[PDB]
């Protein structure tokens, strides 16, 4: 055990000690390693730290790191690297942590150029990757096959390549919300091969319509909130039969095309709040759909914003003005 750093019940507590580098005196049989809330630099990691095989959980949050740390313990499953100033992600560093299952790179200055081509792909055991609040311009191409959750929210992402989600059949959750993403930015059939995907979130983005060619093999939740969606195509919600929760709130939708929720048989909840719904003969089907829909479906937000004669009233309570 180190001189300044304390150890209790096979847990190393180096946290809140203002350490410039990771200490040398790390015992052979330690469970969890705490090195958070310090001033540890990128060149403060000894080669002997990688030799320790007993450690599976390492905390390194709120440090002075600039790159992804090297010589980290070989058999680490959960790794926390949030609140620091990481900019560069190296292919060699992630090749060391072969048993890495969970990774947190939140609140950092990570860019597309900083991430080396196929750096994350090296981490073969990677199931959970949290790239929240970074300066990333696009989704990296070299991603792990065994990935189950990709949270790349609150970034500067505008484009998504067709090769970015290559071989990722095991991915269940994809959170790409709070980005500069557009429908032209996303490649044709980029999400199509995500068979095991259960949840999809793209809130606070600039999409003119929902993403085309989405798989409904295991998709349950679809979030299209706070977007610039003006229209929804007839084939968009089609082939998504297993969907339960849907959200189209806070968009620029004027009306909905007849037979859009026709294929959604397992639907349970729908939200369309803060949308400029123009109540005319275009929403006649919406009124009839809401009248015959079972109580199992929770539909909210269908209110008239125009014209003034219909304004304020709910679409479900309407009667028509036209044939």
């Amino acid at each position: 055990c180190p001189s300044v750093c304390r150890c209790d019940r096979n847990f190393v507590y180096c946290n809140e000690r203002s350490l410039t580098s990771v200490p040398l005196g790390i015992p052979e049989g330690v469970t969890v390693l705490y090195l958070h809330n310090n001033q540890i630099n990128n060149a403060g990691f000894p080669a002997e730290l990688h030799n320790v095989q007993s450690v599976h959980t390492v905390y390194l949050y709120g440090n002075q790191l600039d790159e992804f740390p090297m010589n980290l313990p070989k058999n680490v499953r959960v790794l926390h690297l949030q609140e620091n100033n990481i900019q560069t992600i190296s292919r060699a560093a992630l090749a060391q942590l072969l048993k890495l299952e969970e990774l947190h790179l939140d609140d950092n200055s990570i860019s597309t150029v900083g991430v080396e081509d196929g750096a994350f792909r090296e981490a073969i055991s990677l199931k959970l990757l949290f790239l929240s609040k970074n300066h990333l311009s696009s989704v990296p191409v070299g991603l792990p096959v065994d990935l189950q959750e990709l949270r790349v929210d609150e970034n500067r992402i505008a484009v998504i390549s067709d090769m970015a989600f290559q071989n990722l059949t095991s991915l269940e959750r994809l959170i790409v919300d709070g980005n500069l993403l557009t429908n032209k930015g996303i490649a044709e059939g980029t999400f199509s091969h995500l068979t095991k995907l259960k949840e999809f979130s793209i809130v606070r983005n600039s999409l003119s319509h929902p993403p085309p060619d989405l798989p409904g093999t295991h998709l349950i939740r679809l979030y299209l909130q706070d977007n610039q969606i003006n229209h929804i195509p007839l084939t968009a919600f089609a082939n998504l039969r297993k969907l339960e929760r849907l959200d189209i709130s806070n968009n620029q939708l004027r009306m909905l095309t007849q037979g859009v929720f026709d294929h959604l048989s397992n639907l349970k909840q729908l939200t369309a709040r803060n949308n400029p719904w123009f109540c005319d003969c275009s929403i006649k089907w919406v009124t009839e759909w809401l009248k015959y829909i079972p109580s199992s479906l929770n539909v909210r937000g269908f209110m008239c914003q125009g014209p003034e004669q219909v304004r304020g009233m709910a679409v479900r309570a309407l009667n028509m003005s036209c044939p």
